[PDB]
């Protein structure tokens, strides 16, 4: 009940692949508290939220805060996928790219693509 | 520093009395989403959180954001007390005072007492 728009599956997978790549080059915040702080501080360039978080209430504030702070965010179906993308063998509920490192143009294009999605 | 779950009962109850009175002459936010926006916007003068909300995860971001934005907040023992204070038929999770109207005295003294619990 926190999923506010449908993300095509190819963009989810494109977003998760970029997140894996940003780790070596840039900076990612992992977990809901750190993601929230990054959004609040205006440092979040792109926020990831898994659609199967347990309990869903822990991320319910995040889409609304991202919209308030004009921070792009994207849903991914699987918290297990999100955890692997941030480099972990356990699930991840949410994450934020803070510094894209050398992937500025790729992040740019993905953000534009997310912005174009019907909401 | 702020031992938020040991706030004196009399302070909690002074706070609940103020919130119920402020509904009449001032402005309050009666839900978690609206409270969160008020905090993000720097408009919350005082945030209330019930200690027995189910699940606690629905308000877990509030202490984080309040400390981030220098917003006073206070946990109250009972979501039923909080809901009565804001006039809700169903238990409250959180609320905020935006404008205390004619209760300048009472908001000002309470906020100073809550700040006295810190550092
Ligand atoms: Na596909
Ligand atoms: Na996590
Ligand atoms: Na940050
Ligand atoms: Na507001
Ligand atoms: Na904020």
């Amino acid at each position: 009940s926190y999923v506010r728009f449908e993300v095509p599956e190819d963009m989810q997978n494109e977003a998760l692949s970029l997140l894996e790549k940003v780790r070596e080059s840039g900076k990612v915040k992992k977990g809901t508290n750190s993601t929230t702080l990054a959004v609040s501080r205006g440092l979040a360039k792109l926020v990831y939220i898994a659609e199967d978080v347990d309990p869903p209430e822990i991320v319910a504030h995040l889409p609304l805060l991202c919209e308030e702070k004009n921070v792009p965010y994207i849903y991914v179906k699987s918290k297990n996928d999100l955890g692997r993308a941030v480099g972990r063998v356990y699930p991840g509920a949410s994450a934020a790219i803070i510094n894209e490192g050398e992937l500025r143009k790729e992040l740019g294009s993905l953000v534009e693509k997310i912005k174009g999605l019907q909401k």
